[PDB]
């Protein structure tokens, strides 16, 4: 079938995302967003972004629900497409996504059922409080922790349980 996208929410999600990706490159990855913005020289079309030349066409695909998340930034359109998430999923990797709660439902409907993990602070912000109240019903799990190592392992363990596939296997346990 496919591999489920992963969406970390709450404080520490950027550190958790980066850590997962760099620790397990063949299990986690990001997808390629579309944009209508100009490219920089070192950027590569299809690797960094899908550089789109027709803003009209982008607006059309947005209105026709090709994107799980889309918006305007410095007068250019950006979007994370279902197809892009699917292209990571089929290659056997959890697509790490940094998107709003509203994207969760869309991915579910698109049949890319996300593992959504909210990392809830022990108060050491208010943005996180209301976020929890808004998408409580959509979270796969809630993780709280004192240390970041503790939080990280809980996250990995949930992904393990929910995907039905081990992220990492001790060498000796590979039998």
């Amino acid at each position: 079938n496919y591999t489920r996208p992963v969406i970390i929410l709450g404080p520490m999600k950027d550190r958790i995302n980066d850590d997962l990706i760099s620790e397990f490159p063949d299990k986690f990855g990001s997808c390629v967003p579309h944009t209508t913005r100009p490219k920089r020289d070192y950027e590569v079309d299809g690797r960094d972004y899908h550089f789109v030349t027709s803003r009209e066409q982008m607006e059309k695909d947005i209105q026709e629900h090709k994107f799980i998340e889309a918006g305007q930034y410095n007068n250019h359109l950006y979007g994370t497409s279902v197809q892009s998430v699917r292209e990571v999923a089929e290659k056997g990797k959890h697509c790490i996504l940094d998107v709003s709660g509203n994207a969760i439902k869309r991915l579910q409907i698109a049949q890319l059922y996300p593992i959504s993990i909210f990392i809830k602070p022990k108060s050491m912000f208010e943005r996180a409080m209301k976020l929890e109240q808004e998408f409580t019903e959509h979270f796969t799990a809630i993780v709280q922790g004192d240390t970041l190592e503790d939080i990280y392992n809980q996250v990995k363990q949930i992904i393990e349980e929910q995907s039905g596939s081990y992220i990492w296997v001790p060498a000796k346990e590979k039998l």
